[PDB]
């Protein structure tokens, strides 16, 4: 099935908890892939205008870890609860990806997530001005635009809003596109 054959192909890029005792600056974010018209979407943020870092920029869920997180997973789906109102029974954590080095002191650490169809965003104002979906597919043919880097812009069709999606954010989106989708029969 296209949801076991997913799971298959990310356990494979699985690196675990080899790297999540390093005394980083430690922060997680969920990689919320959700399955919609017989195809895969990955689930992003508009973070809120309020905000001290990067207000209004696209992110996934995610945040700091806490004291109260067992591992890097459980920062992932506390912050994903805080943010979007995801439950943990709502999130089947699937792997980690590999972590990401910023600013010499702190490491990210991405996991993957398969949501449950009955799960309905309720974004937190306080943290999040939007919740929106993009299919997985659009990683493969983005409609690229340089700022000199690259950004990603996607219009919704169903409404028409373009989102524009960058650094940590596009390149963490178009790896779980590679993994999944990469070297498929139609
Ligand atoms: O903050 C994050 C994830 C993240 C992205 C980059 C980063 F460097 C650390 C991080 F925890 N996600 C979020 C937080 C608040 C509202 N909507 C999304
Ligand atoms: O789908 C959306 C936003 C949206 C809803 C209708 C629409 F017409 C456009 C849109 F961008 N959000 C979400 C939330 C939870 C799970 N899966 C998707």
């Amino acid at each position: 099935s296209m949801l076991d054959d997913a799971k298959a192909r990310l356990r494979k890029y699985d690196i675990g908890g080899k790297y999540s005792h390093l005394p980083y600056n430690k922060y997680s974010v969920l990689l919320p892939l959700v399955a919609k018209e017989g195809k895969l979407h990955l689930l992003f943020t508009v973070r809120s205008e309020k905000l001290r870092r990067a207000p209004g920029e696209v992110c996934f869920p995610g945040g700091k870890r806490d004291p109260t997180d067992m591992d890097d997973a459980a920062t992932a789906l506390r912050e994903a609860q805080e943010e979007v109102g995801l439950r943990p029974h709502q999130v089947e954590v699937v792997c980690c990806l590999v972590p990401c080095l910023i600013d010499t002191d702190t490491l990210i650490t991405p996991f993957v997530g398969l949501i449950d169809h009955n799960f309905q965003a309720q974004p937190n104002p306080a943290e999040v001005k939007d919740v929106f979906l993009v299919p997985l597919a659009y990683f493969l043919h983005p409609q690229v635009h340089d700022q000199i880097n690259h950004i990603f812009e996607y219009t919704n069709p169903e409404d028409g809003v373009t989102y524009q999606i960058k650094g940590m954010t596009a390149n963490l989106a178009v790896l779980v596109a590679f993994i999944i989708l990469e070297k498929k029969p139609t």
